[PDB]
């Protein structure tokens, strides 16, 4: 037939064609989150949008390396150095450093999260931008682990609205990856999610990440239609556009027929 039929029951992911100046990387907004609060970040509403009701701490733009790997200090006999989580032992030391004199349970200040000075022990952040698929097909995003709670959303009206990257968060809880910390322990059941994407359309992407104490971890990857994996450094795939709420044609509700 002359035209493609379209994804069944209007099932294609919404994408966008912003007409403004494209900028490399994602924007990161930082919000207050309380030290040792193991409940707030277990709620879907909080992780989708409620985080923005807490105080905004600041922001950084243009971020292409988006994985998180925050290691608390070990105040050791040889100086103060970050301790890989898997090297921590006892009550407590860090392998190759001896015993640590400092508490694992206090807030720590660092620029490890995107160069922004804050407390990676206890914070929530929102990454926004647009993913640009180079190839049409199935993309599988993943979190290798999650310390402590995280979601990933892809698509217009799921991550955010087209041409409206900078707006307050939308209320969708239709997460592509639900890595929300379970109520009473365990890892979330599944930390991959798949999206079918058409080459050359800009797909809204939101990651919301929260930590309550100590180590923070969110190693982000995507497997491309050709079977290759991109991990941590998403340069060439992720972009930002300043809002243009007046660009009438920006939203492509069905890229499979556009
Ligand atoms: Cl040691
Ligand atoms: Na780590
Ligand atoms: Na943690």
């Amino acid at each position: 037939g002359l035209v493609p039929r379209g994804s069944h029951m209007s099932g294609a992911t919404e994408a966008c064609l912003p007409a403004g100046q494209r900028k490399s990387g994602m924007n990161i907004n930082f919000y207050q989150y309380s030290l040792k609060d193991s409940s707030t970040y277990s709620n879907a509403a909080y992780m989708a949008y409620g985080y923005a009701s807490k105080t905004k701490l600041g922001s950084v733009g243009g971020q292409t390396d988006i994985s998180i790997d925050y290691n608390i200090p070990c105040v050791s006999s040889s100086g103060t150095f970050p301790c890989p989580q898997e090297d921590s032992y006892g009550n407590w030391g860090c392998k190759g450093m001896g015993a640590c004199s400092n508490s694992q349970g206090i807030a720590y200040w660092s620029t490890d999260l995107f160069g922004f000075y804050t407390t990676p022990t206890n914070v929530t952040l929102e990454m926004t931008g647009y993913f640009l698929p180079p190839q049409t097909g199935s993309y599988t995003f993943s979190f290798a682990t999650v310390d402590d709670s995280a979601i990933l959303s892809v698509g217009g009206s799921i991550a955010f609205e087209c041409c409206a990257q900078e707006q307050p968060p939308i209320t969708s809880t239709n997460f592509t990856i639900n890595g929300i910390k379970p109520w009473d322990g365990s890892l979330p059941d599944n930390i991959t999610g798949t999206v079918y994407m058409y080459a050359g359309y800009y797909y809204p992407l939101k990651v919301v990440y929260s930590n309550a104490v100590s180590w923070g971890t969110l190693p982000i990857s995507v497997e491309l239609p050709d079977g290759t994996t991109v991990s941590d450094n998403f340069e060439g795939y992720v972009y930002s556009f300043d809002d243009d709420l007046s660009q009438s044609n920006c939203t492509i509700p069905d890229p499979s027929i556009h």
